[PDB]
C-alpha cells in the first residue's frame, strides 16, 4: 500500500513572491562559523523561505503563496540543486538538512485534504523527482558507516529520508530510514545514554536531546505505515527520552557519566523541545513531559517542516 503520513499532515488548508535564492548546483564542500553561514547563505535562504511559504499558504491558503512555494522548490529542483557528488561531511550534512526541511513542508501540500498540487502537476512531478534524487544521495552518503560513526547526523539523515519515503511514495527509502532506527535503539544503552554522543563531554546533554526529534518522527512515521518501533530494543526511544528530560531537570547524571559541568545554551531555546509532539503522540506521556509541551506551543522547527504542533493535532 502507498506510504502515509500521520494523520495531521492530511488538514484542509485556511483550516507577491520575492526572487527565489541561485540554486546551490556547487560541489558541497563548507567550513563547519561566520564563514560557514556565507558559504551555505542560499541553502539557508531556500530552507527558511520555502518552509514559512509553505506553512503560510497552509494557514492562509491564497493561491499566490502557493504558486510561491513551488516556484521556489520547482527551481531547486529543475536545476539539480545539492545532487554533487564532490561533499565533505559538513557539504553532505547540509544536503540531508536541506532535504529533511524542504520535503517535510512539502509533505503538508501533498496531502493536505484540500488538494492544492491537484493544479500543479508538472511542478508538483519536478518537486518530488527531486526529492527522490537526494534521498537516494543521503542513502548513500551515511551507508557502510561502524558504530563508532553512527551519531545524530545518521538520526537526522535517516528522518530526511523518511519524510522523503512518503513523498515520493518510495519503500526503498522507508526500510532504510526504518533500520538506521533500529541501529540507533541498539546503541541506547541499559541506562538509557548514547555513548557516541556522550563523547560530546560538556555538550552530551544537548547531543541526547538532538537526537530525540528525528527519532520520534521515524516512530510516528513508521507507525502510520504498520510498523511500530516503540518496543525497539526494550523501548529505547522511550528509555533515551526520560533520561534526557531527567538530565535537563538535574544536569548532574550527565556531568557523573562525562565527568564534566554540561553547557544548558541549546536546553534554553523551545523550539529544541518539538520531539514531545510525535513522542506523546507514540507513548503515554506523564504530567512532566505533557506540562512542558502544554507550556512551549505552539512548536516552529524548520529542519522538521515548520508547525509541527499543527500536524500531532
Amino acid at each position: 500500500a502507498d506510504l502515509v503520513p500521520p494523520p495531521g499532515y492530511y488538514a484542509a488548508v485556511g483550516e507577491s513572491c520575492p526572487a527565489v535564492p541561485p540554486p546551490y548546483t556547487g560541489s558541497l564542500v563548507f567550513t563547519s562559523e561566520k564563514t560557514f553561514r556565507s558559504q551555505i547563505k542560499d541553502i539557508t535562504d531556500m530552507e527558511r523561505g520555502a518552509t514559512k511559504l509553505v506553512t503560510q499558504y497552509m494557514r492562509s491558503g491564497r493561491d499566490g503563496d502557493l504558486a510561491c512555494a513551488l516556484n521556489w522548490m520547482s527551481a531547486w529542483a529543475r536545476a539539480g540543486a545539492l545532487q554533487s557528488d564532490d561533499f565533505n561531511h559538513t557539504g553532505k550534512s547540509m544536503r540531508k538538512w536541506a532535504l529533511g526541511s524542504l520535503s517535510g513542508a512539502y509533505m503538508r501540500l501533498k496531502f493536505s485534504s484540500s488538494r492544492p498540487l491537484a493544479a500543479h502537476a508538472e511542478q508538483s512531478r519536478e518537486i518530488e523527482d527531486w526529492f527522490a534524487r537526494l534521498g537516494t544521495q543521503v542513502v548513500r552518503d551515511w551507508s557502510g558507516l561502524p558504530l563508532k560513526k553512527i551519531n545524530n547526523h545518521s538520526y537526522w539523515a535517516a528522518w530526511s529520508v523518511m519524510s522523503t519515503a512518503v513523498v515520493t511514495n518510495r519503500r526503498d527509502l522507508f526500510d532504510w530510514a526504518v533500520s538506521e532506527f533500529k541501529v540507533a535503539a541498539n546503541q541506547v544503552d541499559e541506562q538509557g545514554f548514547l555513548p557516541n554522543e556522550l563523547k560530546r563531554r560538556q555538550r552530551a546533554l544537548a547531543y541526547h536531546n538532538y537526537a530525540l526529534p528525528p527519532l520520534a518522527m521515524i516512530a510516528a512515521f513508521a507507525q502510520v505505515n504498520g510498523v511500530d518501533l516503540r518496543q525497539e530494543n526494550h523501548g529505547a526511544l522511550q528509555r533515551l527520552a526520560e533520561r534526557v528530560m531527567k538530565g535537563v531537570d538535574d544536569e548532574e547524571t550527565f556531568e557523573e557519566k562525562t565527568g564534566e559541568d554540561q553547557d544548558m545554551t541549546d536546553l534554553k531555546v523551545d523550539n529544541k523541545y518539538a520531539w514531545l509532539e510525535p513522542y506523546c503522540a507514540l507513548y503515554r506521556c506523564e504530567p512532566k513531559m505533557l506540562e512542558a509541551k502544554k507550556d512551549r506551543e505552539p512548536f516552529n522547527s524548520f529542519r522538521l517542516g515548520g508547525e509541527v504542533t499543527r500536524v500531532f493535532s
